[PDB]
DNA sequence: TCTTAAGTAAACAATG
DNA sequence: ACATTGTTTACTTAAG
């Protein structure tokens, strides 16, 4: 990992959960993720996380699930995401 | 232009 | 006593 993703946290956060086996992700496994699949994280400056959070309350593309709690993706936002996963993939 | 997405920092409350 | 998690406001840049 030495550069920039070309992709934004909304699309990281999408391709995280959409890989787990169950559209449900915590957030920590939502960092997990981001880590593994882009090393850059892992050297990049403190705030990422935080950048993170932030964008799964506000995006109406995430909603949490209570039955740390599991997000997942709006069905009626998901075609939203997908999109914008295809332009700069 | 008017608008909105996007990134980052920062400040908390709620959580266990 | 504490780190994690979650919400909120605010300032900035790029894109359309
Ligand atoms: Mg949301
Ligand atoms: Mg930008």
């Amino acid at each position: 990992g030495n550069c920039k993703p070309p992709y934004s946290f909304s699309c990281l956060i999408f391709m995280a959960i959409e890989d787990s086996p169950t559209k449900r992700l915590p957030v920590k496994d939502i960092y997990n993720w981001i880590l593994e699949h882009f090393p850059y994280f892992a050297n990049a400056p403190t705030g990422w996380k935080n950048s993170v959070r932030h964008n799964l309350s506000l995006n109406k593309c995430f909603k949490k699930v209570d039955k740390g709690s599991l997000w997942c993706i709006d069905p009626e936002y998901r075609q939203n995401l997908i999109q914008a996963l295809k332009k700069t993939p």
